[PDB]
DNA sequence: GATAGCGCTATC
DNA sequence: TGATAGCGCTATC
């Protein structure tokens, strides 16, 4: 994450729904803004989170009387993505997991905030011909809140990933705001090996398979792109492997593969998955941010995480806005 | 819970 | 296309 000096959010409060590892609390924070509320349903995720905030988030949202939640004027929530992902079975609504954006649509309706801050996969804005994100702009605009949504890659704000996810940033309309806008993109001066742990702490993770097939040469030069060198077994999810030279994959909460949920790399010669501190780093997180015991679930939760330093330029980009006021 | 083969989608 | 990539799915122990 990036250091910021000029705390635009400062005096406001916000929500962290579908908190997870915290990723939205860490970079409001940043900002200047107090979390008055976390909600997450994952023991595992709520241990992280205690492990990191000193509190435990609260139970299942669907089942949370919204006149609960704490007056806020921000309210954060990256939803589920398994219904609406490229990698799995588009179900959209109709999945069981699927619905819970209308859970937000109704805490929303009850505390009115000043802004929404939204996040998901991609697809979710193609997702069923459009009709997924068209909903979602009318419950929105139905609820009367602007909508501005755009898809951000994590490669263009610094953070050496794949990660292209949607944002969809809400204002009530009543405070006119019209000036806010997304981060527009920088130079990548960060590689994936810019990130990498010392060799003696990753040997665990090499792995040596004799269907490695190196199908192609590891690259002098660095590029703002993920690049394939070879690939293992049939060469599926979790089975290929990339240039520390380019910038990583797109971390997965449920991925397989040998090289389940970070993909393979190619690191002095060697091949492995990256360590639960490396995805950290890859997804903007603070050394200084605990992770879980658990390297499986330290992997899904970072799977499904955000990349802190996307989420503070927009966070600024919110507070810029909600701080214009002339007379 | 942890591991890992997959098998289909979207993009251009 | 043909090649690449995906907050995934789920069977097994
Ligand atoms: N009904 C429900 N109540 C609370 N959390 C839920 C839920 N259904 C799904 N979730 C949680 O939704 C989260 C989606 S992942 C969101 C990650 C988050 N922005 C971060 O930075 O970590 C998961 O952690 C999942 O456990």
């Amino acid at each position: 994450m990036i250091e910021i000096k000029d705390k635009q959010l400062t005096g406001l409060r916000f929500i962290d729904l579908f908190a997870g590892l915290g990723g939205f609390r860490l970079a409001l924070e940043s900002c200047g803004a107090e979390c008055v509320y976390s909600n997450e349903w994952d023991k595992y995720a709520q241990e992280v989170y205690e492990m990191n905030f000193g509190e435990k988030p609260e139970g299942d949202i669907t089942q949370v009387n919204e006149k609960t939640i704490p007056d806020h004027d921000i309210l954060c929530a990256g939803f589920p993505c398994q219904a609406f992902s490229i990698s799995g079975k588009q179900k959209g609504f109709e999945d069981s997991r699927g619905t819970l954006f209308f859970d937000i649509a109704r805490i929303v309706r009850e505390k009115k905030p000043k802004v929404v801050f939204m996040a998901n996969v991609k697809n979710f804005a193609s997702h069923d011909n459009g009709n997924t994100l068209e909903v979602v702009k009318n419950t929105m605009n139905e609820l009367d809140y602007s909508f501005h949504a755009k898809v951000l890659n994590a490669l263009d704000y610094g953070i050496p990933q794949k990660r292209e996810r949607i944002y969809m940033i809400c204002f009530r309309n009543d405070l006119n705001i019209q000036n806010f806008q997304f981060p527009k993109p920088f130079e990548l001066n960060t590689f994936v090996k810019d990130l990498l742990l010392p060799d003696s702490e990753v040997e665990h993770l090499v792995i040596d398979r004799k269907d490695l097939v190196m199908t192609n040469q590891e690259i002098e030069q660095t590029t703002p792109k993920t690049v394939r060198l070879g690939i293992v077994g049939k060469g599926g999810q979790g089975e290929r492997i990339y240039s520390t030279r380019g910038i990583a994959i797109t971390l997965s909460a449920y991925g397989g593969g040998i090289f389940a949920k970070t993909g393979g790399y190619l690191v002095n010669g060697k091949t492995r998955k990256l360590h639960p501190r490396e995805c950290a780093r890859v997804m903007g997180y603070p050394d200084s941010y605990k992770v879980h015991p658990s390297t499986s679930q330290a992997y899904k939760q970072f799977g499904n995480s955000v990349v802190i330093n996307v989420l503070q330029y927009i966070a600024y980009n919110i507070g810029s806005s909600l701080n214009f006021k002339p007379y």
